[PDB]
């Protein structure tokens, strides 16, 4: 046989078959060697083993515990195959881990029944053990449905009339030799009745000797479900969807957040021949118009397409080279392939432009990010929101931006209602709305589950707020931003590119108020933020009044007028009194002088209104620039466009080293207190000041080079200033410990704990 | 004055004055007091004094600590006012403290300047580090907006023409006299320019000698943001919105989760006529619209609605007597005043009714919980699901429910669309949407941070699966439902009521195996539950051909036929051979009654075809019964509708009861082992068994009030097993600790240790 018909079933369905999997990863790590030999971010040569695969097979029935064997592909008595795999990548070289669990077409059709699901179960719970990735690939038909088939060749029919079966049945019933038979199994539960003259078993209820019929499948269903609930809080997860996945199936596909989906898949709960059934009429031709492609890439359940299987594993392996070898590591740094210290030389311009070519270029003046380092995962959802990840200096960075020019969204059509139709929408571009706000929560949460720092480039000003999205609940999705930012595991870096606005709820959003253990933010120096536009702040607080009394001080015409109407009062309150009358006559000749001075004091207050209104607008705009927001301290530092790359290269590293030595200090500490991210950021502070002296101690915060330099200078040498005082500040915290808990003890307990330890 | 003024206004805009808020939740404690003395869950007279204030003063510049003070209302300098709260309630008679915060729209139209937010920030620092509830209320006209205003007074313009102003000017500019004034505040960030004949200092940049102009009140905007984002993670939060919530605020209030609208009031985040000017034309007449009851009650944003201020004050205190005082009490029991031995008469029927009715009652045929108790939050949003609050015995409980019937959903019209009209949508009623979906995750999350125990009431056919409801992301919300029952704080108890059925994925997410800690389920006798509908298991399982083996096997006149026909194919084995061919003439009409054998034996499996699927139906419907789901070990127990309430009362006593004392069990080892729930369970029942003896050890899991009266009683008593036990168990714990820290110190340090023990 040599497994040749299960591989005919499985090709002829569309699907790689299982045990032909691991292979495709090997090939891919292949193939990436050759890429960074190129590139330079590996020089060695490519190993001669580059994957070890053992496979994980589940104890039947002891207490169903994993054990590691290696067998002979084809062997397998359950569903789902899993195996730990051992790979030799570029990124990590020395050795690195992951957990694969694949299902099986070829048996039952890849349902899920209980012994499928305890696979799952174990090697995922192995995988959270060990805590190194899971990347599951979905082939399956759902739950596993099934009928008792020892009632269904013996069961008999009560009839009202035997010579006349078409009018109706009263019950199901075995007779009594079928019941000597099936008794001792438990397939029945059923009751004595004598009815005619012979003694029936009228059947109550129906159980099997086999399982997997029922709900018991459904029970297990909520075990997975769990488990990859917690698999995604604990460790990161991806999964890949190949030919189906039907039913519970989906839903622990979205219970990984990260999916990959074959062109020619699809995600459904429900078939279309059934939902035809229940519609009536035959509305829907395929489950591709259901769960497919353009479905599911275009809402966002599915994260990126692939052409094949093996392009999936390709991108499978590019998401994991991001993300560290375990949750005990530091993410996985390359070699500097492209200079740090080269500019920028794309520069966003003020007009709608492509975000994308900032961050990659575009065949000349180069980007920001490497180059070729941009991976871009929901990409038609929500394009207002540019989400993906890249490189910068070998460091995984997560990406978000937002596009600049209005997007056209085309609205499908239902065709269960007959009235329904098409619709176009265009969105505006620095807007959220609600699936572009809950795409930067979803991309915020996932990026911080991988503890992958995170670099916003923030272009908003403000969120939606017409009926129709306020309807649409855009409160919840901004409040989600807010809470996936507070929920951060790594360095988040927010900065304001040229010609870019960050106004309204936007920044109280963005702020590094909201976590600010994990939070900066940076500007360029052609950057704008305030609370309102700067038409809105004419409107509520420099008015008319102020606008004509900017007429009245700085306008010549309008002074030499007003000195005229001063002298003409003056010339009224002189001449008070007046033959009877006399001076009374130039007084009315006055009065419509007068009215010549009032007059034409006004043509010149509505022929200058525009250009006061230019004057208003100027002066609302003069107080949205950087150096306000730098002498507030609302940010940190000002960075130019062209120099950005080195100078968040070097900060970006010097956190990460800084965050592993906090970590450091606060494990040492552990027994006497519980310590705070700024006692150890003082206490390294202080190591610093001890080693340098007090003159070169300002560069803790100026100098982002020298601190990294020197950090990474005192991790490795165990004479170090460092690595002595954590271990001086460690033993006396066991010092504080031990005394507190003998402190703590009975007068009884401490004689004896005193003469049994002195005793030695 | 006597603070006459700021009443009329307060009173003018439609607010209930700021130092006029305290009172209003006194005199609806005294209300409850009356209530509660005619239905008897209390019976002492009601005090003298039912509500003690502390103000909450923060101090201006040193730490910005919170001190509390007892002084004269109408002193404030902020636009915020705290108070501290002593309520002395029906259900908390000792004593009960929350924290109000509250708006002063009297001081600068209730606008979010620093000074405010940092209140806010120190108030709810207080409420988290007492782990008391918190209560605010929004009067708020969004972030403060602010122009410098020396600047305005003083700046000079620099012409291209001064003759002629009209053509343009160059740049905003001071004259020295007026710089040399405003150099030393920092107003201005100048240049020095000499153009034309005088010197000149153009303005690069205008500061503000004030504070609160522009985005620092952005920066501590998001500082509110991550404190209510973590008040609400760690504390109990309710908002309530009076007369409008523009932009930051109406974060504030979502960010609570817990809304009380007033049907005056708006939540908006951007003003009609800023829409207006965007859209050009008038699209908008009132922010009502935008933001209205009407929006918000319908989309979920605002929980609750009531007619006034005093309303919304009753509807905060019903909802805060479901809760616990604090984070480390249980929650509060009032008395039995409805007996819990009564019947349960209101039995829900096969067809389609009301599910509040079986809750509550109809004036007679009482239902499951107490007469009265019921409260529900979202009545007009996603009304498939029925949330809300209720009382079992006196025990608090969140309810879930199903509604059986159509509902009817309308759609409005967009106003800045013209081609957008109104929509009708009918939705059917045993079936999650994504609306539906995505309330019953909130309402997962909320009761699970209240601590209360949930009771759900499955009745579903499973998820909607079309082509609209993939595109609306029906995956995302459905796995909310699965991460919400995992994250769940409390016990969870899913009942399925008499007439109802429970299939599909519903079960997967609704299963024990999500959170095996807090989860059980219950089935009544007449409940259904499967894989599928039995349509669907004749489609896939009981085909065609075992319809017609079904037929040959049970049919008189087929099992005639078929012998017929059977002896004929004898007969022309016999008859091989055939003057010549003499016998031939008997195979022609032999052959000619074989077809009239063969036929008119058609004709009986099509006229039998509807029976034998009636059969086949039946035969699918008898695999879905209760007796089954025990039998598998899926539920728990089968419990009758008539008796749910005693024995669900029971069951949830001894819950609550059991979960506390395995806490202290937890906290007492806690120096030397992490222990689970399980070993604290079998501790707890060890000393059961000790306690009362070997014979009588079946009842911990039996009889529940058996359970309830042990744990009531050894609680109270010093003398017992249960509080020795804890405490010898603490001891060895400590002694433990210490024989471990020691063994990890060095030999040099031990010796001191001994020396200075022994010294004593």
């Amino acid at each position: 046989d040599y497994l040749q018909q299960k591989r005919f079933l499985a090709t002829s369905q569309g699907t790689t078959y299982v045990y032909d999997i691991p292979d495709m990863f090997r090939q891919m790590v292949e193939r990436r060697w050759r890429e960074c030999i190129e590139e330079g971010s590996v020089d060695g040569p490519q190993p001669d083993n580059v994957m070890t695969l053992v496979e994980l097979v589940v104890e039947p029935d002891g207490e169903r515990r994993v054990v590691e064997v290696t067998r002979l592909p084809g062997q397998n008595n359950v569903g789902m195959v899993a195996w730990r795999l051992t790979l030799y990548t570029p990124e990590c070289p020395d050795g690195r881990d992951i957990v694969l669990i694949a299902n099986d077409l070829t048996y039952y059709m890849g349902s899920f029944g209980p012994q499928e699901d305890w696979v799952y179960f174990k090697a995922s719970q192995y995988a959270r053990e060990l805590k190194i990735p899971r990347i599951y690939i979905s082939v399956n038909s759902g739950a596993r449905i099934g009928v008792a088939e020892e009632v269904k060749s013996d069961f008999n029919v009560a009839w009202l009339d035997a010579e006349r079966p078409e009018r109706g049945f009263k019950y199901l019933y075995l007779t009594p030799e079928v019941y000597s038979k099936l008794g001792a199994l438990g397939s029945v539960k059923t009751e004595l009745i004598e009815d005619e003259g012979e003694s029936r078993y009228r059947i109550t209820d129906i159980i099997g000797k086999e399982d997997g019929l029922g709900v018991e499948c459904l029970r297990d269903a909520g075990l997975i479900a769990g488990e990859t609930a917690q698999a995604y809080e604990d460790i990161v997860t991806i999964s890949i969807v190949t030919c189906r996945a039907i039913g519970i199936g989906s839903y622990i596909v979205r219970l990984g957040h990260r999916v990959i989906q074959v062109e020619s898949s699809y995600i459904i709960l429900t078939g279309y021949a059934a939902l035809n059934k229940v519609l009536g009429r035959a509305v829907y031709a395929s489950n591709n118009q259901l769960g497919g492609v353009q479905v599911m890439h275009h809402n966002g359940v599915s994260h990126a397409v692939a052409p094949s299987d093996l392009e999936a594993v390709r991108t499978a392996l590019r998401w994991l080279a991001f993300v560290p070898k375990d949750k005990l590591s530091t993410v996985p740094i390359l070699r500097v392939s492209d200079p740090v210290d080269r500019p920028v030389e794309w520069k966003p311009p003020r007009a709608a432009h492509d975000p994308r070519l900032m961050l990659a270029g575009d065949a000349a003046r180069a980007g920001f990010f490497d180059v070729g380092s941009f991976d871009e995962i929901m990409q038609p959802w929500a394009q207002t929101v540019i989400t993906g990840r890249a490189r910068l200096g070998g460091i995984p960075v997560g990406v978000i931006a937002v596009e600049t020019r209005t997007v056209e969204l085309t609205q499908p059509a239902d065709p269960a209602n007959l009235d329904s139709e098409a619709k176009t929408l265009q969105q505006a571009g620095q807007v959220w709305f609600p699936d572009s706000a809950y795409k930067t929560a979803q991309a915020i949460n996932d990026f911080s589950r991988e503890n992958l720092p995170i670099m916003i480039f923030a272009n908003w000003r403000g969120f939606s707020g017409g009926q129709k999205d306020m309807y649409e609940q855009i409160l919840k999705f901004g409040a989600e931003i807010v809470r996936a930012l507070r929920g951060a595991t790594a360095p988040v870096l927010v900065y304001i590119p040229p010609g870019a606005e960050l106004r309204g709820g936007a920044w109280a959003v963005v702020d590094p108020s909201v976590n600010s253990l994990r939070m900066e933010m940076y500007a360029d120096p052609e950057a704008r933020g305030g609370v309102l536009e700067a038409e809105g702040i004419v409107e509520v607080k420099f008015k008319q009044r102020d606008i004509l009394k900017t007429m009245h001080r700085l306008d010549p015409e309008l002074l030499r007028t007003g000195a005229r109407i001063s002298e003409l009062k003056e010339q009224i309150k002189e001449i008070s009194k007046g033959a009877g009358r006399a001076a009374e006559t130039r007084v009315r000749e006055l009065e419509t002088e007068l009215l010549a001075a009032e007059k034409t004091a006004k043509a010149r207050e509505k022929e200058l209104s525009p250009i006061y209104h230019e004057i208003a607008v100027q002066f609302a705009e003069l107080h949205d620039t950087a150096e306000r927001m730098l002498e507030k301290g609302c940010i940190f530092e000002i960075i130019p466009w062209r120099d950005s790359r080195r100078l968040f290269y070097w900060r970006l590293k010097r956190l990460l080293r800084q965050n592993e030595q906090e970590r450091r200090v606060q494990a040492a500490v552990k027994p006497a207190d519980n310590m705070q991210q700024g006692p150890a950021a003082a206490t390294l502070r202080r190591w610093f000041t001890e080693d340098r002296g007090e003159t070169q101690s300002h560069q803790w915060e100026h100098d982002n080079e020298a601190v990294c330099k020197w950090l990474e200078a005192q991790a490795g040498d165990d004479n170090s200033v460092l690595e002595r005082n954590l271990r001086a500040i460690h033993q006396d915290a066991l010092m504080q410990a031990v005394n507190n808990l003998v402190l703590e003890l009975t007068p009884s307990q401490r004689s004896e704990f005193i003469r049994k330890l002195s005793a030695l």
